[PDB]
């Protein structure tokens, strides 16, 4: 390429003025808000050196009519009249340029559109809107190839671990052309660096073209090439289908430049100095301050009406983690906080799940969690909904160009995507407001799932900023699913934080420039996941690694959760307590993974600092990618080694909420992924102190040991993959008030003792034991007389109807019971040997081997008693008992909660009399049934369906069957046809068909096809050696009927006491009647619904005999 030339600059017709602070002077054109040049400490950076007195309004070129006024020494103002009759533009905008110390601020302070526009109302011609304002062509700052050290550095979005989003371009003549959008951009000489911020929500496309709030352009002027950074175009008045968006969607255009000399004392001026200075002018995502202290993120899941994780139970998990981490901060995403759980009832944000304890228990959870530094978030959806939801309406649904529905997720029900632009234009904001009104204060984050994938249409930068602003206005922090989503406002990205998702192309933001700037403000980065290579092969700053134990994707591994916190997250979060100050790359390495051999340039040393001038230096141990030392670092704090390779001994000076600790509470954490002794130099304020070591378990600080300090050093030779904490004085573990608000002490057997129970019988026969998943449970075995454990149920309301259950897995034939005595009445329920395996994937005691009870299985099922308090609640007792037997019964999770069912002879309490289930007041699950093994351990596709006429009922969009038969609720199974397996069954603890007694079982049902589902009678444990079943295939209910059909069956209890009834998915093919895809799922061909179950003990007389 040959040396380039362009027009020189003739400014004979230009009048300049100057504005200046004490440190920065800007030469500005009086004709147009353009900075020609900046001066700071005798050094200069050009701005826009060639006049370009045009703007683009609604993508039309306009020569503005400008009047100028210098307001004060630092500030000038321009009134800019905009007229283009042919394109219906008639407007004016006021712009101010203002110097603030070493910053230049560009603000559009006022916009007047002379066309009549009313936010929220119809507009007959959208071209009358003033929708976009572009000052492209006027660089806010630049650098010339004639200047020494001229360079440009910019970041674009990349989520591919192999591909950096950053460009580093020497500004030379000649050079390659440049006309490209960027998220962050810096120009620098060897004397000055500048960074540019804009609130522009411009996009030039997806991927690396998105979030492009800046545009960099090469311009040749005389004999020099300039690279300038421009703000990308801004948005203003916008509409959807002629309906103008609300006023809050309009944000006045703003951009800033900051100019700096050396800012990290390395005696070089480059983009890193610009990036440090940039933190003073940049947007900061709301709630970012919290991020550095949220060390323990995880999901607590509810799903399908099951109430796997009641709000008050999550508080006990928080307490376990508080103990085990010695008071690290936590963030629990409640996936299923609403409606019947996860993926139920979307859009009705205020519909807080009733079966998990409703708004009352959610408020208690939020309030009580504060002292443990545990922040709650909720999973919501702004992209699709289901007929059941209050907000399902034809008007909100997304339709394809051909008129068909844009079908969304199908799982419990078939959802339809919504049109998010329509939604914004029609009151979306009020749904968030309703949630805030109901829930009140203290919720931390809203996690918006899906958004960013286009299901609901445009989910790009502008639309996401609007959505985030609605959420932030309620006081909530914004979080999203995708690595590329919400770059401007998000503080957490599930696909960045869960390293296992999506593979190497779908992870966090692969940009050193971006991470340098924002590492401390969000979990949005590339974490350590060696099999993805590139940036993910041992990032020096770590990167959040999220695991779970409360049911998300069937995750139950508590111990693995805690070890992962210490293996990845403690040091990740430690670094977020500082800001990056220096970043040094090494030489390129060659890697091979994921089907490619590629070059990657790794970071070798990163320095960070805090406001107290602490200095942290993180160094990769080798640049050799085939050496084990490539995946090792040293970390020093003010020169003192706190990590080397597999081990760290790290100070931690912040409480769970991030507040500075008192001197006597300052501590150090030790963790080593390998066996072996390590030696550490203590800091001066520890070196002459006594030092105590504690092993951290789910019981808190254990195995106190005073350490020997020699020559101001300690040596630690402790268990691998095990957290320890050190203090300078003896520490104890606090009272945890286990299960507060749940009416019983320690419902999950987490407190390491049974002393709060009154035990009747031989106490040696009752012990707390660990399941195969390390879940603590009460075990009773080997007892020759009854053993009982009793507590008072405390804090109950007088004259109130309640349910209580205990999870029970009984391996003995002996009677295992739950008994409530209210002071005025006693009720009891029992099980002999359990006969139904647990198939609820989000439930901690499902039958997956790694959270099995014992012998690789789990038969846990909730065993209920229903009772009513009298006038006095000072002596209500709960007793768990086990009659004589050799084998074990396991109990866990005692939940006592208000419930208004009337199942027993039309009365609430456990008692005699006809059994009826109208599904209108179910405590949880699908009682008296429990989900069967049709889908194995699954987020089971059977749940309680909720009525929303007409959408859930026959006739809407051709629906063949009602989701709900009578009242507001039925028992629905979605599409589980042709499976040859049991969908659900009664179990004797829920309903016992007594030996030799005969019952009439009646229910009403919908079935979308003939003989796809069958009513079945079984006994004992079902085996799919397949079990004998009495089989009654059921006809469809709509081809020859306008409503649900009634079915009636006689069932005699087997002498073994283990008879049950259920619904079975046959081997027959269903019939979708020529429909396919979403229509076929929606319309219910493959569905089964039950309601109005009745089971009545009868004596066979007269014609019953036939
Ligand atoms: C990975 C993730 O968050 N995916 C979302 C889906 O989540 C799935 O939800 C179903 C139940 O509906 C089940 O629990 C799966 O295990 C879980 O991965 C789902 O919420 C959809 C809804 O459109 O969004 C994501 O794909
Ligand atoms: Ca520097
Ligand atoms: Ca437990
Ligand atoms: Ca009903
Ligand atoms: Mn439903």
């Amino acid at each position: 390429m040959e040396k380039e030339t362009g027009p020189e600059v003739d400014d004979s017709k230009v009048t300049y003025d100057t504005i200046q602070s004490k440190v920065l002077k800007a030469v500005i054109d009086q004709a147009f808000p353009r900075v020609k040049e900046y001066s700071l400490n005798g050094h200069t950076l050009p701005g826009q050196v060639q006049q370009f007195n045009q703007v683009f309004i609604n993508n039309h070129r306009i020569t503005p009519e400008v009047t100028y006024k210098k307001i004060n020494e630092t500030t000038a103002e321009y009134l800019m009249k905009l007229r283009d009759d042919a394109h219906l533009i008639n407007a004016e905008m006021t712009v101010r340029l203002q110097v603030v110390d070493n910053q230049l601020h560009f603000d559009v302070t006022k916009i007047v559109n002379h066309n009549q526009v009313t936010p929220g109302q119809k507009i007959d011609d959208e071209s009358k809107l003033l929708s976009s304002i572009s000052f492209l062509g006027n660089a806010l700052v630049s650098v010339s190839s004639d200047q020494t050290g001229a360079k440009f550095d910019g970041a674009t979005m990349s989520n591919n671990t192999h591909v950096s989003g950053d460009d580093h371009i020497d500004v030379t003549n000649p050079m390659k052309d440049l006309a490209k959008g960027y998220m962050y951009g810096f120009v620098s000489t060897d004397k000055l660096a500048a960074g540019v911020w804009s609130n522009s929500q411009n996009s030039y496309g997806g991927g690396s073209n998105d979030w492009t709030r800046l545009t960099a352009y090469k311009e040749t002027v005389g004999n020099a090439n300039y690279v300038g950074i421009h703000s990308s175009e801004w948005q203003w008045e916008k509409a959807y289908k002629g309906i103008v968006f609300p006023e809050y969607t309009k944000e006045l255009p703003s951009a800033k430049v900051v100019i700096t000399e050396d800012a990290n004392a390395d005696k070089n001026v480059d983009w890193q100095d610009g990036a440090i200075a940039y933190r003073s002018i940049m947007n900061n995502p709301q709630g970012w301050e919290k991020v550095k202290d949220i060390t323990a993120y995880r999901i607590a899941m509810n799903f399908g009406s099951q109430a796997q994780n009641p709000f008050l139970m999550t508080l006990d998990g928080i307490k376990k983690i508080n103990l085990h981490t010695d008071g690290l901060g936590q963030g629990v995403l409640l996936k299923g906080y609403g409606s019947e759980g996860h993926d139920s009832g979307h859009l009705n944000y205020a519909d807080i799940g009733k079966r998990i304890g409703g708004v009352e228990d959610f408020k208690t959870l939020i309030e009580k969690a504060k002292k443990y530094g545990a922040h709650l978030g909720i999973h919501v959806n702004a992209s699709e909904t289901y007929p059941e939801s209050k907000y399902f309406n034809e008007k909100i649904l997304r339709k394809n160009p051909d008129g068909s529905y844009s079908y969304g997720w199908n799982w419990l029900d078939q959802g339809i995507n919504i049109d998010a632009a329509y939604d914004l234009a029609h009151g979306r904001l009020a749904r968030w407001e309703d949630l805030k009104k109901k829930l009140g204060d203290g919720l931390d984050f809203i996690y918006v799932d899906v958004w960013g994938n286009g299901q609901s249409g445009d989910n790009g930068a502008w639309a996401t900023h609007v959505l985030a602003k609605e959420i932030n206005k309620q006081g909530w922090r914004f979080a999203i699913q995708w690595g590329h989503g919400g770059e401007y406002d998000s503080t957490f990205h599930h696909w960045a934080a869960d390293l296992t998702y999506g593979g190497y192309t779908n992870k966090g933001i692969n940009s050193a420039i971006t991470r340098f700037i924002r590492n401390h403000q969000k979990d949005a980065w590339v974490g350590d996941y060696r099999s993805y290579g590139g940036a993910a092969n041992y990032p020096l700053l770590g990167g959040y690694s999220m695991k779970d134990f409360e049911g998300w994707q069937g995750r139950s591994d508590y111990n693995g959760y805690v070890t992962n916190l210490f293996a990845h997250d403690v040091m990740t979060k430690y670094f977020q307590h500082f800001t990056v100050s220096k970043w040094e790359n090494g030489t390129p390495v060659t890697m091979t993974d994921n089907g490619s051999t590629y070059k990657w340039t790794p970071e070798m040393r990163v320095e960070l600092v805090d406001a107290d001038n602490n200095k942290v230096v993180v160094t990769r141990k080798s640049n050799d990618v085939n050496s084990p030392q490539y995946r090792e670092r040293t970390v020093t704090l003010n020169g003192r080694v706190i990590q080397d390779g597999s081990a760290y001994l790290t100070p931690w000076n912040w409480d769970a909420n991030g507040k500075k600790l008192s001197t006597d509470k300052e501590k150090m954490y030790y963790f080593n992924t390998q066996a072996g002794a390590t030696t550490w130099t203590l800091p001066s304020d520890w070196a002459k102190s006594k030092v105590y070591l504690y092993k951290l378990t789910d019981q808190g600080k254990t195995e106190e040991q005073e350490l020997t300090v020699k020559d101001g050093k300690i040596t630690l030779d402790l268990l691998a993959n095990q957290p320890y904490v050190l203090y300078r004085s003896k520490q104890t573990n606090p009272e945890m008030s286990w299960s507060e608000g749940m009416h019983i002490y320690d419902q999950g057997f987490n407190s390491g003792t049974l002393k709060h129970w009154t035990i009747s019988g031989d106490a040696s026969k009752a012990e707390i034991v660990k399941s195969q998943g390390a879940n603590d449970m009460l075990r009773i075995q080997g007892n020759k007389e009854k053993v009982s454990l009793t507590q008072k149920l405390t804090g109950l309301k007088p004259n109130t109807k309640y349910a209580v259950y205990v999870g029970v897995d009984n391996r003995s034939n002996a009677k295992a019971s739950i008994t409530v005595n209210t002071g005025e009445k006693e009720v009891t329920t029992y099980t002999n040997k359990s006969l139904a395996l647990n198939y609820v994937k989000a439930y901690a005691h499902n039958t997956r081997r790694n959270n099995a009870t014992v012998d690789d299985t789990s038969y846990f099922q909730n065993m209920y008693a229903f009772f009513t308090t009298g006038a006095d609640v000072s002596n209500v007792t709960l007793t768990l008992s086990r009659e004589a037997g050799d084998e074990a019964t396991y109990f866990d999770e005692i939940r006592t909660f208000e419930n208004n069912s009337s199942m027993y002879g039309d009365k609430h309490d456990t008692g005699k009399g006809t059994f009826k289930q109208d599904f209108e007041n179910v405590a949880q699950g699908i009682f008296p049934f429990v989900v069967g093994g049709v889908e194995g351990v699954e987020d089971n596709r059977t749940h309680l369906s909720e009525k929303h006429d007409p959408y859930t009922q026959r006739g809407w969009n051709g629906k063949k069957v009602d989701d709900v038969i009578e009242g507001n609720w039925s028992l629905k199974t979605n599409g589980l046809v042709s499976r040859r397996n049991l969908v659900y069954q009664t179990i004797p603890q829920n309903f016992r068909f007594e030996a030799g007694k005969t019952y009439r079982v009646t229910f009403e049902y919908e079935a979308g096809s003939d003989n796809t589902y069958a009513f079945v009678v079984g006994k004992g444990e079902f085996q799919s050696q397949a079990s004998n079943l009495e089989m009654h295939e059921l006809p469809n209910t709509w081809t020859d009927s306008k409503k649900a059909k009634k079915a009636t069956f006689l069932v005699t209890g087997a002498e073994t006491g283990d008879t049950w009834v259920g619904i079975y998915s046959t081997g027959n093919a269903s019939n979708t009647r020529g429909d396919s895809g979403g229509n076929a799922n929606f319309r219910g061909y493959n569905d089964f619904m039950m309601d109005n179950l009745q089971i009545e003990e009868i004596t066979l007389t007269g014609k019953m005999l036939t």
